[PDB]
């Protein structure tokens, strides 16, 4: 079973402290892309990985527990399929014209202004986004959507955030 | 006279397009740390540099203009001296105990809870923070305080934000 299969994966990846650190995450993500010649990437760097862990570390242990890793891992597998699916010219990267359809397929309906800002921060000079950049951006987008949703208690579409909360959300990510 | 030297620096750095890109920033930053012995870094990576440019890119051109680069360059020169001043055990890195004093010298007064989060995200090893992690952290902290202050006209210590604004603030960084 996939549940039995996942505990085994996590158990082996987590190791001695029973949690997945940024380094352990980096190593497994780099092993995976190595098996996919259709995914162009300069590799998952340690900083990108420290960022992914921080943003997914709900309980501030500094590392990823079973549930935190299960959530991240399931998303990455779903997003990896979308990436292959929307790279219609097989450039191994998500071009600017390919980006909106890929994000929308992922469940994020943004606007032209936001898509342009995403491209300015996450794509290269040619306007192309490689695999590690794509996954890194989606992990953060999903987390920022979840953070806003949880702060929007009244369902008014506006949130109030104090300086302490602001610093915690932006610095630990 | 010190501004005639800087104009020459920016021009030769900015090149054909008259703006410093994340790539251009990475090169200059890695040349500098080489001609600086006990500063310890694993080098300035492209993701870290893409992040520093995004946070400093006020006019959304995607790159650093003269004034945007000037502000950044001066802070780095100011923060590098603090890094050296506070690395009392001359380990070439900023440890847990050395951190609060260095940030206080930069003008930041944060609580211990915020410091523990910063150490998990930027040090997390033996609690030591190398040079690129230190500068990266401060560039972001400075930008996040400046961002918050812009929306909180006449200090209430709280900002009100909708989803578009929230995504612009948290994703374009
Ligand atoms: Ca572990
Ligand atoms: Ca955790
Ligand atoms: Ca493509
Ligand atoms: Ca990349
Ligand atoms: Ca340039
Ligand atoms: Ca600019
Ligand atoms: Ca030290
Ligand atoms: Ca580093």
């Amino acid at each position: 079973e996939e549940v039995r299969q996942f505990r085994r994966l996590f158990a082996q990846l987590a190791g001695d402290d029973m949690e997945v650190s940024a380094t352990e995450l980096m190593n497994i993500l780099n092993k995976v892309v190595t098996r996919h010649p259709d995914l162009k990437t300069d590799g998952f760097g340690i900083d990108t990985c420290r960022s992914m862990v921080a943003v997914m570390d709900s309980d501030t242990t500094g590392k990823l527990g079973f549930e935190e890793f299960k959530y991240l891992w399931n998303n990455i597998k779903k997003w990896q399929a979308i990436y292959k699916q929307f790279d219609v010219d097989r450039s191994g990267t998500i071009g600017s014209s390919e980006l909106p359809g890929a994000f929308e397929a992922a469940g994020f309906h943004l606007n032209e202004h936001l898509y342009s800002m995403i491209i300015r921060r996450y794509s290269d000079e040619g306007g192309n986004m490689d695999f590690d950049n794509f996954i890194s951006c989606l992990v953060r987008l999903d987390a920022m959507f979840r953070a806003f949703k949880s702060l929007d208690k009244d369902g008014t579409g506006q949130i109030q955030v104090n300086i302490q909360e602001w610093l915690q959300l932006t610095m630990y990510s």
